[PDB]
This record gives C-alpha cells, structure tokens and sequence, in this order.
C-alpha cells in the first residue's frame, strides 16, 4: 500500500547525449501530451496512497509516468530515443495492465497512444 521510490531521473556517471531524436522526443512528443485535456493522470508518478491503489506497486514493477519522463528529458539523462520511447511504453502498458478496458485511465491512454505514434511516425532521422 506504500509509495515506492520514484524513477531515478538523474544519474551523474550516466553517459548523457542531446540527439536531434531526443530534441525532437522534448519539444514535440512530450510538449504535445502534456499540453492535452487527458495528461493530468499521467503527469507524476502514480500515489497509490491518495488514490487508494494498495495493489498498485503490487502488479506495477517498472513504473512510469510523463513527469518522470520530462524530468529526464530536460535534464539530459538519457543517451538515446529509444530510452525515452520506451519510457512512454512503459507508461501506456503499465496503464492497461493495472486497469480494464474501457475504463476512463484506459481511454485517457488510448487518446495519448494515438498521438504518441503519430509523432514518433515523424521521428527525424539522426544528424
Ligand atoms: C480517469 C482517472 C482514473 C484514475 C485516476 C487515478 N490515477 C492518477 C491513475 C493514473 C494512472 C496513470 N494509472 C492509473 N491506474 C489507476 N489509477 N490511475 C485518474 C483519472
């Protein structure tokens, strides 16, 4: 029923680059789902204890969330576009493991998803 420790969003003996990929995954992919109607669940790790979810970190093993991932992006901690890709994967699939379909978080992270795959459809090539 306790919080866990959040996701490390700083590692200092991390290697660190800033791809036109991870550039793009900021000002692109992140600005556009955090700007929607539908981001507010998704914009901080899960609390388990105000919502109520003792079960949660039960079933929920690699958590992850947009605030993690924007923390991450703004502080360079990743190396890749990939990393971050698989961030919001996570995100999305931990959604629908944790909740059954139809339910409105599940529809909330469909309606992110859709747009999610569409702007990584545009990923630029690597410069
Ligand atoms: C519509 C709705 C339904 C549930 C919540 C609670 N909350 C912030 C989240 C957020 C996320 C990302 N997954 C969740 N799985 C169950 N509750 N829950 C917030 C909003």
């Amino acid at each position: 029923s306790m919080n866990p420790p959040p996701p490390e969003t700083s590692n200092p003996n991390k290697p660190k680059r800033q791809t036109n990929q991870l550039q793009y995954l900021l000002r692109v992919v992140l600005k556009t789902l955090w700007k929607h109607q539908f981001a507010w669940p998704f914009q901080q790790p899960v609390d388990a204890v105000k919502l109520n979810l003792p079960d949660y970190y039960k079933i929920i093993k690699t958590p992850m969330d947009m605030g993690t991932i924007k923390k991450r992006l703004e502080n360079n901690y990743y190396w890749n576009a990939q990393e971050c890709i698989q961030d919001f994967n996570t995100m999305f699939t931990n959604c629908y493991i944790y909740n059954k379909p139809g339910d409105d978080i599940v529809l909330m992270a469909e309606a992110l998803e859709k747009l999610f795959l569409q702007k990584i459809n545009e990923l630029p090539t690597e410069e």
